[PDB]
């Protein structure tokens, strides 16, 4: 049997080492969230992109950036890390779904790497109503509340119909989860928590409902 | 055997998980506890309302919200929320009540599911008293001590004969602890550990003796 | 084999259980500690009230309590709880102590009920100490080096044959585990470490003295 | 089977075992961290001298501090404590560096020697870059964005070909971990940091990579 | 197996009692880790004490702690507790030698009771150490530099040899865990970790090097 001594050292060492690589990254730690939110909510455009232009990824890169650019324009300081990091995700974002796909496998057998596509699949449904808030607030030109109404919209009355595979995203989330997850992001953690909330909401209610159940249903007698 | 790292990764990663996801619905916690500490304590109500208007589980819930509405008038800002929650679980209270029984029971085997009956019973009891309290204090019309007195009242000298079958609530459960769950409540949380401390001590003592029972009791000699 | 889940949600839920019953309980703990610390320092003259009143604890409880009364007066707001307190361990002293010394021998086989049963030896002594320096100091009439000098006069030339089978309290306890119990929970806690100190340090010594002696002692060579 | 005493007590000397030494040799520790930075970076140099003047290694630390001062010179308070230390280190290098990577061995199997191994591989990186990096100022003579800009051109384009056999810490380490490294160590800790950031980052992830490369890359399907 | 309410409740209850019991004993711990260092550092002359006057242990503990007194004066308030701990050890040495060296060797098996061996040594290597450093203080007079000079000439170039079988302390400890622990524990503690300083740093070092010995070292290959 191992030894106390190697257990605590083991266990103290990594604490460390965790601690400390967090407060190595920590500078970059948010634009990174940002440049990786955005880069899973528009992964299918640079796949289109990566069709259109002859099969080159380096130039779906650069037109998939400077695209990110000139949505940024019409605050580039404190902005350049989180453009570098979504190019350098544009790039090689194959590489780093696998590296976290098996990494969330060696936590959690087969409920870890269902939880990492899930936290996608979450974070492109509140990309999409997002992108839907804006339009509409556009259209009504001529965010508190915009945003939820859209998501009412979205998916209240038109649960997949409508515009087909399109809003197949809700199709497999729960309505109430994401809304309260992206309340409670927007209050906690802010414009951040718009996707934080939704994923740690949706990956724990998975986690834990399939944790629960292993064991069967309590019986009403 | 597992190795160190990934238990310690897996605490780290669940104590993050828990963290957040009571971080991200904090704003809305105290609101879903007292919207559900009602719904437990009227469940009954609900039934029989769902008995008289045709078995429609919406019609009971519209009327049961408009009854508690018209319970508060004769502030709906910041309970809003706390109204719409009760009129969620109000509609989907089975599968909630299924879900909490579910997951203690994943918890403790048998021991979670008695303490959650126990809790919803002991949330029944709280509430028949305060409502017998509200009522005594409005006949002497013609808030600290009545409730007490109330208490004592009840199940002093009544313990289950007069009007049968509706005072069995104190039957299962000890005086000493619901007085002092009630007072303790009402010092550390306020209006609200009124239902918290009875719910946490009975619970609690239900999970202990349970525990401690597993043993014979010791000998004098 | 139990995952790692059931076991963090585990201690986490008692963890909660526990600070939440001492955060309730905490208006009464003081209260309680005093009214008990007395019940089980004057438990044998309460058996000898039971004795003489006709073996009816109703009338040893209250002809005890009255007597306590009798001790205070010769501050009743604050210390009504402490009174009550004293009445009900007083009822069911036998029982309170059953459920203490079975809780002990859940956590401890054996160990946890003598560890209880030196407390109360603990109590009793320094409570008679107590009330030997109160009566020297009314003799003296015509309290930091009193109580200490008491205790050296009491135990240090009269071990335990003068007065017999009524200073065997010390015959089974350290002086200076008791000396140092009581003048560090004076400083520590004030007034109640004067009886926290000696049970403290007398249960832990126990403890771990048992514990200790489990290995044969080191040889010499 | 152990009890749960002796490893609570194991645990608990162990961490003030731990807790007190680092707080009596916190007056040194930074000295020394610095001192043995060095003393990683200039080995080979050590070893060149020790070739030169006859195979004396009293001989080449002599020769190898007095070139450390005349890097300082060209202030010695607060630095002859690091002096010192390096001084020793140079002494005695193989024995501390065995020493460490056997504590490493005996922490993790062989992945703790690979971390060690790396550490110092990366440090002799770092150090090699921060002499590039004052040469080049030097030069252009006639520092935040010096060093990044050198580290680019080192291993940017120049990846192991050119200055052959010498370039080569680059060939086995990652480009982004080392820049992110160096920039979050002097962030945080502060041009020690650029040492510790890309130590810290790189022995992370090597061990990260083979922890989790044990089970197989998750299936596409 | 044991179940997570009984661990979890040891762990608590034991923290509970370690907790307590250094609070309690707080008032007097460092005037007991005073008396019992002086203790250590002199038992070989209360030894000799021993064999001069008839064999009386009482007599050689009233003249070493009149001894004592005597180096005090040519501050007893605040001291009379270090002087009562100082007899009581005098008196009872070979009891609580016996006591820490079995307490140990239930923690670790043989490797503790090397340690408490060795903690003695060290604590006695020390002391003499800061006698003779307090004649040579007395001699020039016809404290930080002085201590750590004479500990230079003492072992430096005088190993064992001159004044034989009186230096033998050094004879088993390193040079620079020593002069290392004495300034941590100077500049950490002051004036008590000139002996906590070297015996934790001793103690450790000696605990890890046998720790980490178990598995072969590293080969160079």
């Amino acid at each position: 049997p191992r030894d106390v001594a190697q257990i605590l050292l083991s266990v103290l060492f990594l604490a460390i080492m965790i601690v400390a690589c967090l407060w190595i990254v920590q500078p970059f730690i948010l634009g990174f969230a940002w440049a990786g939110t955005v880069v899973i909510a528009t992964w299918p455009v640079l796949l289109r992109l990566q069709k259109i232009m002859f099969g080159r990824r380096s130039l779906a890169v650069l037109v998939m950036t400077l695209l990110l650019v000139m949505v940024f324009i019409i605050f580039m300081v404190h902005c350049a890390l989180m453009l570098l990091f979504s190019a350098l995700l544009y790039w090689r974002g194959e590489q780093v779904a696998q590296g976290i796909r098996h990494f969330a496998t060696r936590l959690a057998g087969v409920r870890g790497d269902a939880a990492v596509l899930l936290a996608a699949q979450a974070i492109r449904a509140v990309a999409l109503g997002v992108v839907v808030t804006a339009l509409v607030q556009a259209v009504l030109g001529g965010t508190w509340g915009t945003v939820l109404l859209v998501w009412s919209g979205v998916v209240g009355t038109l649960d997949n119909v409508i515009r087909p595979m399109l809003i197949r995203m809700g199709a497999d989330l729960p309505l109430i989860l994401i809304l309260s997850g992206v309340i409670g992001g927007l209050i906690a953690f802010g414009m951040i928590g718009l996707f934080i909330g939704p994923v740690l909401l949706a990956v724990s209610w998975r986690l834990f409902a399939a944790w629960v159940e292993e064991v069967p249903p309590p019986t009403d007698q």
